[PDB]
């Protein structure tokens, strides 16, 4: 999941969370 917004990890592309724009390293 994204620690910044809670989106599921499957929503990350191109190095960012596609919902809130967090950098990839915010995924846990």
């Amino acid at each position: 999941y994204c620690s910044d917004c809670g989106a599921d990890a499957s929503q990350v592309r191109g190095g960012y969370c596609t919902n809130c724009g967090a950098s990839a390293d915010r995924i846990r």
